[PDB]
Parts: structure tokens; sequence; C-alpha cells
RNA sequence: GCGCAUAAAGAUGAGACGCGUUUUAGAGCUAUGCUGUUUUGAAAAAAACAGCAUAGCAAGUUAAAAUAAGGCUAGUCCGUUAUCAACUUGAAAAAGUGGCACCGAGUCGGUGCUU
DNA sequence: ATGAGACGCTGGCGATTAGCTAATCGCCAGCGTCTCATCTTTATGCGCC
RNA sequence: GCGCAUAAAGAUGAGACGCGUUUUAGAGCUAUGCUGUUUUGAAAAAAACAGCAUAGCAAGUUAAAAUAAGGCUAGUCCGUUAUCAACUUGAAAAAGUGGCACCGAGUCGGUGCUU
DNA sequence: ATGAGACGCTGGCGATTAGCTAATCGCCAGCGTCTCATCTTTATGCGCC
């Protein structure tokens, strides 16, 4: 870095290049953003590595109905109430699937998960029984 | 809202010790086979000269170098960590820089004024 | 007081000849100590404009 | 500007003949070695059963298929050559379609009107 | 009339693992005949509104 930012036009002379654009030497750190298709974003995560740059915008329902149906905090109260959000973790089996969906889509989008994607899959359907 | 007792914790900075790493020196060897071979020559054969392969062995502990590349500020000093968005000035420091009434909301789209 | 102007197998093969990133996954990451001091800060415990 | 003589040339269309190509049939062979091997078996070994390799040989002449793929129009017919710029209609045929006074001239660049 | 809120080595190697046009040049191209007729056309040679 510092030999780099002393003489850089020199320091790529040295490294093996003719008719360098001195006007175009960009100074990329990491986490660079950059964006290609469907709102697929990327960060540059080195010079030959990037990052994953989208979230799945996900409703608030199928949050709180994971939060209520993996059981996270054992959701003590009144226990009435308790076993009618018990029944509605029962009623609303769809949401698994719906879920499944939702990060189908968005991997295919972005992710670029396709055989990963496939055993993802496969062991969702081998389980779909648990 | 401090002066305070008990029991903890953190942080800072020095001073030093165990290795380790990788090199070199650990003068490792034996037999067999191979070719090139000064080779005895006109060739053959090595003393395999040169290496090669096959097996079989044998010891094996330690010593030295440096230890961010390096730097100059030549000190027995410094150099791995905080401290970096884009952007225009400004040497740097530092400054400035992107509108908003309203409707929707998929990585946002419009919209009045209107950049 | 006559003597120039008029120019091919190539394309479609093989078969040389030559040469290059990329996608997948695994591995594996310098670390050991002590001394010395130094300051903080926290848990609890006590006071009214 | 024809009727004409000499010496040439071209073009057209039929009718047929020589091959050729590639396949198959030219029943080619011998010995040796190899493995799998029903194998005599519990294995061995082939009769190498199966192929393989090494060498050595021997003949060798011709016969048949089709000959643009094919097509239908089933004829004993057709199919390698003229005949194709872009473009809009129009089935096709066929039609229409892109300016120009002026200055320069690198595969052209402008320009008045102005497409 | 108490019992939740605070979630990893990854990047940088090797080393698999996988896979593909392109640039250069050479070769080598179905061909043999005849018959039959058929028309043209050319060189030269001959004539005035």
């Amino acid at each position: 870095r510092s030999s780099f930012e002393k003489n850089p036009i020199d320091f790529l002379e040295a490294k093996g290049y003719k008719e360098v654009k001195k006007d175009l030497i960009i100074k990329l750190p990491k986490y660079s953003l950059f964006e290609l298709e469907n709102g697929r974003k990327r960060m540059l995560a080195s010079a030959g590595e990037l990052q994953k740059g989208n979230e799945l915008a996900l409703p608030s329902k199928y949050v709180n109905f994971l939060y209520l149906a993996s059981h996270y905090e054992k959701l003590k109260g009144s226990p009435e109430d308790n076993e009618q959000k018990q029944l509605f973790v029962e009623q609303h089996k769809h949401y698994l699937d719906e879920i499944i969906e939702q990060i189908s889509e968005f991997s295919k989008r972005v992710i670029l998960a396709d055989a990963n994607l496939d055993k993802v899959l496969s062991a969702y359907n081998k389980h779909r029984d648990k």
C-alpha cells in the first residue's frame, strides 16, 4: 500500500502494464457495493471474492409465526392464549411451504443457490413429516 | 449526587523468559542395475567419472540466521491497532454538497412546488 | 506511311498446432508464559435541595 | 443491308458405351504368447471357448447394390443449370420506395431547399 | 402478587475437477468416351437510296 500510494503509475509500469490510464485508477475498499440484474446486489469481498447484497423482505406474519412456532422464549403467560397460539401454529402449516417458496424465488433471483437449493428442497421433502 | 468498605472485572504500558518456523552444519551408509563416460582403446569397461533406479541399513536430541518486508530518525528508535464512505474546494486540517405539501410501496415507484 | 488492347481451386474438410480459465472443495490458519506497576469501572451497602 | 461460296467456331438435345467409388461375397492361413474361460476341477489347462499380440506366409483379376439425398407426377417421369440484392404492398406476377443549387473529398464529409 | 431480553474462520491458498475454441497449414477436389441430329455465329469474298 505505501509503495503503491507513493508512485502508482511507476508501480503499474513495473508490474507489467503498458499504456495505463492514469485517471482510471479506482481505489476499492472491502464491501464495495455493486448491483447487477433484478435488484441483485453484490459487495466486493476482495480482489477475487464477492458477498451477498440482498435481503428477503418478508412480511411480519411469517416472522411472528416463526417466533411462536419454533418456541423461542417458552412464550410464558396465561395458558389460554398460549394454547390458542399453539392451535394457530397447527392451523397455519401452509406458512412452511410459503416460506419455501419465498426462499426459492429469492435464491433463484439473487443467491444462485441451484444445486445447494436442491439439496435443501430434498431435505425438506424428506423431513416434511417432522 | 460524592466521599466511602466488601467482592470482582476491565484497560494500559514497560520489562523479560518457552518454543516454533524456514534455511544451512548435523560430511549418513551399503550392495545391485542403468546410460554418458578422461576412460585400456579401434571399440569393450568403469574408478560409474556423471547422475539414475532397486532394495537393505544406520543414526536422529543440537548449533547458527532472522522473526513482519523494511524504514531513517541510525537512534540500542519506528513500522501489524484505533484512525478510510461518494463528492467539490482547502497543502492538510477543515468546510460545503443533494429539498419539501401528497399518493402508493419489492428492494422501491410517482407526485404539488420542483432542485 | 503500325502494331496494343482481353491475366489462377477454394472451400471444406481434417488435422495439426496452440493454449486457457473456471467450478468444487478442503485446509487451515504463531503461540507459550511470567514479573512489575498503573489506572479505571461494575454488584451491594449512606444523604433532599 | 440481305441473298449468297470457302474456312472455322459455338450452342442445343437425345441416344447409348469405359471406368470408378463405397459396401458386401471373394469362407485366407500358419505357429507362438496373453488373459477371461463350460472348462478335468478344489484349483491348474485350454479345444484358447473369447479376443489379444508377435512373427512368418499365401493368394489377389471378379460378381452384386446404388450412383446426387430423394420426389410424385408412379410415370420406365422429375430433381446439380440459367432463374435470388435491402425494402412495402400484391397469393405470386407485378408495382412503388429513398431529392436537388453549392463547397470540399479516405472509403467519404458537409451544405441552400430540405426529404 | 415474575421470570425474557444479549447466537460461528474465512479468506487465501492449493489442488482438485472440469472443459474448450482457435490459429496454421495442407489436401484435394468424379471423369471417360462415342453416336445422332439440331440450329446459330464468326474471318474473307458483292450492291446506293
